[PDB]
């Protein structure tokens, strides 16, 4: 089967986490308050009331779970840093502290032969300019997000060279500004009733196009400063779905183009080519806002490497409706398309724990190819691919670990990839695995177990190997 010989020399593997999601510890050594603290005390946007006051304690844990990886082989360890832990009012007074801990984990990993990838920003928005100025909804953020970039660059660069700034921009824009399922939770008070304010026409385009400037900003910085001393590199995590025609029809085949281009497109089509694609300039219309030709100059090439979360794939068909006055738009209205993991009464695979997820393994070739055709081979990390377990307190612990689903999910996963690289000519460097540990998924709370270890939330966070350690161990032998 795989081993680590299925890939070009060099081909790093690891595991990914954020600080969220991992850490605790949230009002210890100085933290400031998020806006997911703030979410996850709010009645309602919790399915299982939960919070990650504790999660998995990796604050205080790290050196253990920094073991863990090692016993596996693992090469790499993706984790993000905290804002609120470095500036918790986002600007002002950095916060020693943070500085701190995070050279105590950087040191760690790299004591144990693991080489940090560091996320700067994975949702965890200082609560402070939440409150200032409605956080990504202002320009402002462009300015704050890169001086807190360059704050990281200076401390940490000397020895971290693999630098995410943004994780998932679209999730954040359409999940915290359309659905208003993730924080801040906004959105049309007339879509959903949930919301308290919002306009999920609107405030969606506003929010990623200030992530991309501010993307833009930092790695301005980085080229201009830290780059030719420190000799790194700089990129984002993209959430990106594959889209099949839901029949292969003209119609169908670009309706998924279409939800292609709205989903990575959106983000990538200006990093590449200095713009928004042309569909949603068509679709979006005033709605989507413009960048002046100095901004298209410092986004066009402001990625080093493009890194690729992906999970699965989902049938897109074409949709027509031409009336939602202005009061009901909405971004999937604005993509004239549909996406469904199903087709003629069949889903389109076994699914996992997440409502969301179909294990379609031949996505990930699929979409590898799309990268590389559309953006002339740029470098692509998978910065994020795994799924869930539930939480189920009905079985064993010794039960809950036999993960065969998972293991065929990498397997099958990895197979593709690994025929991507050799078959297709993609130029893939590395794989990380969602995730390391159980911990705390977002909205979904403690109901979903993506971790390689199986952590005991009844038990004082014990982590326990599932299956899937040992076939990651063996995969990774030398
Ligand atoms: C990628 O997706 C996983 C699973 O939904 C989530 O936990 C991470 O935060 C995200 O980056």
């Amino acid at each position: 089967g795989l081993t680590r010989g299925s890939f070009p020399e060099g081909f790093v593997f690891g595991t990914a986490s954020a600080a969220y999601q991992y850490e605790g510890a949230v009002k210890e050594d100085g933290r400031g308050q998020t806006i997911w603290d703030t979410f996850a005390h709010t009645f309602g946007k919790i399915t299982d009331f939960s919070n990650a006051d504790v999660a998995v304690d990796q604050y205080h844990r790290f050196e253990e779970d920094i073991q863990l990886m090692a016993d596996m082989g693992m090469d790499a360890y993706r984790f993000s840093i905290a804002w609120s832990r470095i500036y918790p009012n986002g600007v002002g007074q950095v916060n020693q502290a943070g500085i701190d801990h995070y050279n105590k984990l950087i040191d760690a990993l790299l004591a144990k032969g693991i080489q940090p990838y560091v996320t700067l920003y994975h949702w965890d928005l200082p609560q402070a300019l939440e409150d200032k100025y409605k956080g990504w909804l202002d320009r402002q953020i462009v300015d704050d997000f890169a001086a807190y970039a360059e704050t990281c660059f200076r401390e940490f660069g000397d020895r971290v060279k693999h630098w995410i700034t943004l994780n998932q921009p679209h999730t954040v824009a359409i999940q915290g500004y359309d659905a208003g399922l993730q924080a801040p939770g906004r959105c049309s008070v007339l879509l959903h009733l949930y919301c308290k304010a919002g306009n999920s026409g609107t405030e969606p385009y506003v929010v990623a196009h200030h992530f991309i400037l501010a993307h833009a900003a930092a790695a301005s910085i980085y080229r201009t400063k830290y780059k030719a001393t420190q000799n790194g590199q700089l990129g984002i995590a993209f959430d990106v779905m594959w889209f099949e025609p839901m029949s292969n029809t003209t119609i169908d085949i670009e309706a998924a183009k279409r939800a292609q281009e709205f989903q990575l497109g959106w983000f990538a089509d200006p990093f590449f080519f200095g713009d928004y694609p042309a569909t949603m300039r068509a679709r979006v219309g005033e709605r989507l806002p413009r960048f002046t030709a100095d901004e298209a100059a410092v986004v066009k090439g402001a990625l080093d490497f493009v890194g690729i979360n992906h999970y699965t794939t989902y049938y897109t068909r074409h949709n027509n409706t031409n009336i939602i006055g202005t009061l009901l738009n909405n971004t999937l209205a604005d993509t004239g398309t549909v996406s469904l993991p199903f087709k003629n009464g069949k889903p389109i695979g076994d699914r996992a724990n997440s409502i969301w997820l179909y294990i379609v393994p031949r996505g990930m070739r699929s979409l590898m190819n799309y990268v590389k055709e559309r953006y002339n081979s740029p470098p692509v990390y998978i910065t994020e691919n795994g799924m869930d377990d539930s939480n189920n307190p009905f079985i064993s612990i010794k039960d809950a670990l036999k993960d065969s689903k998972r293991i065929k999910y990498h397997n099958d996963y990895l197979t593709n990839l690994a025929a991507s690289i050799k078959e297709d000519g993609c130029d893939v460097r590395g794989y990380f695995a969602w995730s390391l540990l159980d911990n705390w998924e977002w909205a979904a709370g403690y109901s979903s177990r993506f971790g390689l270890y199986f952590v005991d939330y009844k038990d004082n966070l014990k982590r326990y190997p599932k299956n899937s350690v040992q076939w990651f161990k063996a995969l990774l032998k030398t």
